[PDB]
């Protein structure tokens, strides 16, 4: 199936996903020399009091952190947003190597992670209804740089023992987002598509432009996960990244002076 592998990875996709060749796709290169300011913007709002996680997931892929979305608990509005986008899960992708790892670059620059907040319009009922349209998702997408550790990512590294492997997950009740998040909510924004098949262009990208800081020690756990199921050769959940596609006819707007 698809994956990051040698013989699977983001360059044969486009066999069974033809879109990943589309004009809409994820991520991108965000030049921060051409995208412009745009005043029509709103501060993003983040409401995640209510938030309540439930399970992580290792999905064989990367793992998911998923949250009750039958209620507006945890929402994304503002922005370039029109409504109210409901937070499903959040995942990472991440290097084998600290020098990569994310998905979006920022000048070419890679940074060794990426965490993706996922959030569908309420307006669609659920989510797999929501990927089937243009303003379907909002992802708000935070880099991740090695330095100091992330006090509020701990939780996760720490349940990553127990979902090694493709298909295990844990209960994981009580985890508070907020804690992955920068001081600075300024942002880049652009349409786009999810980066993993079936790559939908369904996507408002809001990436942030302030980097969290995770140890050297964080990063470590999280490549010691596995891709493979348990009781396989192993293969280390590494590199789980697609490259910057083309921009084609877009134009990537900053919140941001
Ligand atoms: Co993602």
């Amino acid at each position: 199936h698809w994956g990051y592998g040698k013989h699977n990875g983001p360059e044969h996709w486009h066999k069974d996903f033809p879109i990943a060749k589309g004009e809409r796709q994820s991520p991108v290169d965000i030049d921060t020399h051409t995208a412009k300011y745009d005043p029509s913007l709103k501060p993003l709002s983040v409401s995640y009091d209510q938030a309540t996680s439930l399970r992580i997931l290792n999905n064989g892929h990367a793992f998911n952190v998923e949250f009750d979305d039958s209620q507006d608990k945890a929402v994304l509005k503002g922005g370039p947003l029109d409504g109210t986008y409901r937070l499903i899960q959040f995942h990472f992708h991440w290097g084998s190597l600290d020098g990569q790892g994310s998905e979006h670059t920022v000048d070419k620059k890679k940074y060794a992670a990426e965490l993706h907040l996922v959030h569908w319009n309420t307006k669609y009922g659920d989510f797999g209804k929501a990927v089937q349209q243009p303003d379907g998702l909002a992802v708000l997408g935070i880099f991740l740089k090695v330095g100091s550790a992330k006090p509020g990512l701990q939780k996760v590294v720490d349940v990553l023992d127990s979902i090694k492997t493709k298909g295990k997950s844990a209960d994981f009740t009580n985890f508070d987002p907020r804690g992955l998040l920068p001081e600075s909510l300024d942002y880049w924004t652009y349409p786009g598509s999810l980066t993993t098949p079936p790559l939908l262009e369904c996507v408002t990208w809001i990436v942030l432009k302030e980097p969290i800081s995770v140890s050297s020690e964080q990063v470590l756990k999280f490549r010691k996960l596995n891709f493979n199921g348990e009781g396989e050769p192993e293969e280390l959940m590494v590199d789980n990244w697609r490259p910057a596609q083309p921009l084609k006819n877009r134009q990537i707007k900053a919140s941001f002076k």
